[PDB]
């Protein structure tokens, strides 16, 4: 619990079941990519408004009632081939069979086409006024078959190839169909995009991490295990709930980089162990003990960072929070399971080949450090003037406008509502529901009428307010039920929606009816005021937490204050950079993007991203700066350790992460740029700005304040293993006398009593020994006590010894205990014996001597003793004996076994 011990668990378990662990998850993944490459066919593209609200509300009421408008799925503007006119009657003919041709073959998906072409001897005003005067031009409307608007969508994609060959190719289709087509045709190119420009480069930058093919092969195949099963995962989703289009490439832009960069982590830090001395299995427990543990911890960071979100209604929201969370869990499980593995079963051959087979910046620290004040201030006011365009944005919904201004598309559209004006409308409605269920009377919409006219800025284009706030067109699909009635104008200014919406509904509606707003812009300024109204709220959450996370993982009281302080800052810095560019537009002609306002579920989403993003770092960061002040380090000092074995790692886990991004910041979907860009920034600017110089900075504006907690602070006692531990493993440890492999009475930790056959002469010994009478029970302390004074006798033995005296000086504490446990085993002179062996334990050098050691006939009588030895030998530390295997069954008394 909340200790190493679960992840020392597995660390051993994952490299004992190595081939059951990766042959399993393999085929999970693998078997989830083949089921998730459905999700293409089952994911949404609703989502951005609030199901909740009363612009929904009166959506479903006035849909059920006059059915759903079906005059805008498809725009098609024909324009005669030789500068004909449309009244050309050959012409008209032509294309005219041409498409009932297409209505005759896809009835499945069309409903019909209707225009002036199909009735050009007319006298209706606006059936005439679709034809131009120049008559160079006219359009039809293509009304498709769908229940919903992804049902009508897939209609629309089936008959589409055959419908833009009419009248010779040169037909331009528009309206909403083909430009949802277009939009959501976005996400293939910047996936192949990714396949194609980011792999090769991750793959490059993952080779001039490690030297080695297999080493930098494996973070990728983890990141590609990932993406196949959180798709999978996101396709198990749709199941049971609506996944939104934007979901597949959220996959790939941050679980992708976030599973490389855990795979980077982990194999960097198993290959350290490696050359650190510890064999295959012991590195891979370490690896997992330290860094799967980092990594376990990151990915809960970033799923508390994800969370809040599920606050918002916007199902748009949901889907993306679910994708996130599905991404970096499995992609935390995949580095401490599948690639911990891999790790186990390559061994040091993660290294076997390399660039062959297939062809004081640490003082720049003390610079800011003691120029604390010559760095922040400047950069503390910098990045907040980078925040004061953030006070100046704008939000809208999804138009064509979210396409690049060369698109085919969008041109198309933009050419229709320049050759027929008027025809594109986003009015606002009065859905009124009379409760009783009987007919509404035309008094009461009168009634409406007149209160709706009370409301000033609605367009009057026939100049009298008698035609002002017309009914809603009804078609076959409306139950025309006469307790519904719906009335709807447009806006002059629609600038004007959030206030005119509210006076709508600040009227008071006739002889008990339900009046509900809708209209586009109703839905649009109800989801957005749905999202800042529960924004507070999600950051008060989103905030607490990550602070909580963060008492735990420092211990301070301050650090996470100061933590909070440096994310809010690089934040608002960040999106007030987003708002500067495109809503301002600085770098729209670059990057070839409109300048437009945004939309407000991206701005939860980007802070959530942003927010997790620089916690994530700074808790990596911070976090072992920490781990050297309590390993004694200066709080100066402690900074400098922090920095600089994070250096390497952190560059290189954020310049993966920014060639991910990168890719991504060349999307034709100007909110994907938004988020890769929204990325790239928060990430440079953690990457080098926060880590290399506030942090440090705001570091020092004191010494040893920034730790402290009260007695609430971590115990870390450390069980600081000590020679005691040791050899209660290789000697045993009983508090009753027992007879060793020789039949001496012994006690304690191989403490011989006597070899007198008697037991009462042993009883006699240790009672004069621990000085009371103790009928052969002693307790732990009292075994320990005697332990100790054959240390001592073992320690004034060694010093005797000219032979021992100069390599156990050299010696650290740890291997000193080494020493004095071989000692105890065959005597000094037997250790004696060893003297090339001993030279080279003098000379450190720990592989040579371990070696050697291993030839010997010590090692072949007692190889598992020898072994966790000469293991400590090699490494200095306790690890071969804080786990090790069970069994001992022979006890057998030491030399130096001291008396009274
Ligand atoms: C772990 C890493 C890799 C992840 C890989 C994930 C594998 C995905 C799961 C394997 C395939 C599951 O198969 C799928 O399961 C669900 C069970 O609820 C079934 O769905 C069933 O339950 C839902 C519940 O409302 C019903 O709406 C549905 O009509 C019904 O058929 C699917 O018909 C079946 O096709
Ligand atoms: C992502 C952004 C999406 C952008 C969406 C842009 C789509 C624009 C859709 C334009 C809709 C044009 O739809 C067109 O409207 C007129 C009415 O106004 C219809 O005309 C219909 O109503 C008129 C009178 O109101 C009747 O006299 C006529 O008999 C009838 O056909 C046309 O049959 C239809 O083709
Ligand atoms: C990256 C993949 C993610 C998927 C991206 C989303 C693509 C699908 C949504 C594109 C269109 C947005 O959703 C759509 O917006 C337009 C206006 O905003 C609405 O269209 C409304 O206004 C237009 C004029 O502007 C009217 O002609 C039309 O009668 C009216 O319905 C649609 O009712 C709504 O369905
Ligand atoms: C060890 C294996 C390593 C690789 C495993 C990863 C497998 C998954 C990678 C590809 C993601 C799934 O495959 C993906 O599915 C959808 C539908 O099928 C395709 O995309 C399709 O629908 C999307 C939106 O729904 C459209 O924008 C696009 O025009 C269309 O082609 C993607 O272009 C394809 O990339
Ligand atoms: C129960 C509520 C809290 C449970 C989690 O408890 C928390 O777990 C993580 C990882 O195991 C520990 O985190 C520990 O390892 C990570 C690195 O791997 C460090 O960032 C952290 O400084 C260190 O303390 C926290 O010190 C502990 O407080
Ligand atoms: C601390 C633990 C961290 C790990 C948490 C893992 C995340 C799992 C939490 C799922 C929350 C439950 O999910 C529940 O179903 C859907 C999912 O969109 C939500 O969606 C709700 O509104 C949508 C509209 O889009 C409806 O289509 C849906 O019928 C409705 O349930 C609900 O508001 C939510 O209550
Ligand atoms: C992690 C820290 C998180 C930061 C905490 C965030 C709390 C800030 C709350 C501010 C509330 C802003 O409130 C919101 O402002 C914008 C304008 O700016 C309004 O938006 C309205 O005005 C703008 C400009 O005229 C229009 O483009 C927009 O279509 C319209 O809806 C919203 O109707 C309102 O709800
Ligand atoms: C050939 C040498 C390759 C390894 O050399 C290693 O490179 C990385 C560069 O990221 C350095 O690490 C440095 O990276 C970045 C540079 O922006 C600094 O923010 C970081 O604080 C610093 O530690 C290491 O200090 C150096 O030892
Ligand atoms: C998607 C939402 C809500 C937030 C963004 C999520 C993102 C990118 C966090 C940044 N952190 C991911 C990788 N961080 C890397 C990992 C390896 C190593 C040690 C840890 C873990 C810190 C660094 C260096
Ligand atoms: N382990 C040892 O020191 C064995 N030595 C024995 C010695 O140094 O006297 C022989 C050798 O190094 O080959
Ligand atoms: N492990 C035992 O029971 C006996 N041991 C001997 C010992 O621990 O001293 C054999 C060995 O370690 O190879």
């Amino acid at each position: 619990f909340q200790s190493n011990a679960m992840f020392a668990w597995w660390g051993r378990t994952v490299y004992q079941f190595r081939y059951i662990v990766i042959g399993v998850m393999v085929a999970l993944c693998l078997g989830g990519g083949v089921y998730g490459i459905s999700l293409g066919n089952h994911v949404t593209q609703s989502g951005f408004y609030d199901e909740g609200s009363q612009s929904v509300a009166a959506s479903l009421i006035g849909d059920e009632v006059y059915g759903r408008d079906r005059t805008s799925h498809v725009v098609a503007i024909l324009t005669p081939p030789d500068d004909k006119k449309v009244t050309d009657k050959a012409w008209q003919k032509k294309v005219t069979e041409e498409l009932d041709q297409v209505v005759k073959d896809h009835e499945d998906q069309i409903v019909g086409w209707v225009g002036w072409l199909k009735a050009p001897d007319t006298t209706d005003p606006t059936v005439s006024a679709m034809k131009t005067q120049d008559l160079r031009h006219t359009f039809i409307s293509i009304p498709l078959q769908g229940d919903d608007d992804d049902e009508i969508l897939k209609n629309y994609q089936v008959v589409e190839p055959e419908l833009q060959q009419v009248n010779g190719g040169d037909i331009r289709l528009a309206g909403l169909n083909p430009l949802a087509s277009e939009l959501t045709g976005t996400i293939g190119e910047d996936q192949k995009r990714a396949e194609v420009a980011a792999i090769p480069l991750v793959a490059v930058v993952l080779f001039f991490v490690f030297g080695t093919v297999i080493a930098a092969a494996l973070p990728a195949i983890i990141g590609g295990l990932a993406i196949a099963g959180a798709l999978g995962i996101m396709r198990l989703v749709a199941e049971f709930t609506p996944v939104h289009f934007f979901a597949q490439p959220v996959v790939t832009l941050i679980g992708l980089g976030i599973a490389i960069d855990y795979g980077l982590f982990i194999v960097s830090r198993f290959r350290e162990e490696i050359a650190e001395g510890y064999d295959t299995e012991a590195a891979v427990r370490r690896t997992v003990m330290t860094s799967g543990r980092t990594v376990v911890f990151s990915a809960v960071i970033i799923v508390a960072s994800s969370v809040p979100l599920l606050l918002f209604p916007q199902g748009f929201l949901k889907s993306i929070t679910y994708a996130i969370i599905a991404s970096v869990m499995l992609a935390a499980i995949l580095s401490i399971t599948v690639l911990a593995a891999a790790l186990a079963i390559l061994g040091p051959r993660v290294d076997a080949l390399g660039v062959t087979t297939l062809l004081f910046w640490g003082r720049l620290v003390n610079v800011v450090m003691k120029r604390p004040i010559a760095f922040a201030a400047p950069i503390l006011v910098v990045m907040v003037l980078l925040i004061i365009p953030l006070g100046q944005l704008s939000l809208g919904g999804i138009s064509e406008k979210y396409l690049p201004p060369d698109n085919a598309v969008r041109q198309s559209q933009e050419q229709f509502d320049k050759l027929f004006p008027g025809f594109r409308t986003e009015p606002l409605t009065l859905v009124m529901k009379r409760e009783d269920g009987e007919p509404i009377t035309d008094a009461q919409i009168a009634d409406m009428r007149a209160k709706a006219l009370t409301v000033s800025g609605f367009t009057d284009p026939d100049n009298d307010p008698e035609k002002m706030w017309k009914e809603r067109p009804a078609n076959d699909s409306g139950s025309k039920d006469p307790s519904v009635r719906v009335i709807q104008n447009g806006l002059e200014n629609r600038n004007d929606a959030a206030k005119k919406i509210d006076e709508l509904r600040a009227l008071q509606p006739p002889h008990g009816i339900e009046v509900f707003v809708g209209g586009t812009p109703a839905l649009e300024q109800d989801s957005i005021h749905s999202l800042f109204d529960k924004l507070p709220l999600m950051a008060l959450i989103l905030i607490v937490t990550t602070t909580v996370l963060m008492f735990l993982a420092f211990g301070s009281v301050v650090l996470p204050i100061k933590a909070a302080l440096m994310s809010a800052l690089t934040l608002g810095s960040t999106m007030g950079i987003l708002t500067w560019m495109f809503v301002d537009g600085h770098g729209s002609g670059l990057m070839n993007y409109t300048p437009q306002p945004l939309m407000a579920p991206m701005i939860g989403l980007i802070i959530a991203v942003i927010w997790g993003l620089s916690t994530d770092y700074e808790v990596f960061l911070v976090s072992r700066m920490v781990e050297a002040r309590e390993r004694g380090m200066s709080t100066a000092e402690a900074i400098r350790i922090g920095t600089a074995t994070t250096g390497r790692l952190i560059t290189g886990a954020a310049l993966i992460l920014a060639v991910v991004a990168g890719a991504f910041v060349f999307s034709d979907l100007v909110m994907m740029k938004y988020l890769a860009f929204g990325l790239l920034i928060a990430l440079l600017l953690d990457a080098t700005i926060i880590r290399m110089f506030l942090v440090p900075a705001v570091m020092k504006l004191l010494g040893d304040d920034c730790w402290w907690a009260p007695r609430w602070m971590k115990r870390v006692q450390e069980k600081e293993f000590n020679i005691f531990e040791m050899l209660r493993i290789d000697e045993g440890l009983r508090l009753k006398i027992y007879k060793d492999t020789e039949g001496y009475y012994t006690i304690g930790i191989g403490h011989l009593l006597t070899k007198s056959p008697s037991l009462n002469a042993a009883k006699s010994e240790l009672d004069k020994a621990i000085g009371r009478n103790t009928n052969g029970v002693i307790t732990k302390d009292e075994a320990e006590k005697l332990f100790n004074q054959d240390v001592d006798a073992a320690v004034r033995g060694i010093l005797r010894n000219a032979k021992l005296k100069p390599v156990y000086d050299s010696l650290d504490a740890v291997r000193r205990a080494a020493l004095i446990n071989m000692v105890f085993q065959m005597g000094e002179t037997g250790v004696a014996g060893f003297t090339n062996s001993l030279r080279m334990l003098q000379q450190k050098r720990w592989d040579e001597a371990a070696v050697n050691l291993a030839k010997s006939r010590w090692y072949n009588q007692t190889p598992n003793r020898a072994k966790r030895v000469i293991t400590t030998f090699r490494t200095g530390t306790w690890d071969a004996y804080e786990f090790h295997l069970g069994g001992i069954k022979a006890f057998h008394h030491h030399h130096h076994h001291h008396h009274h």
